[PDB]
């Protein structure tokens, strides 16, 4: 689900975990 966009708070390549959305 699009809540995964909160991954953008990762502050680096781990923000790509937002693709889990």
């Amino acid at each position: 689900g699009f809540a995964f966009f909160a991954f953008f708070a990762g502050g680096g390549g781990f923000a790509l975990f937002a693709l889990f959305a």
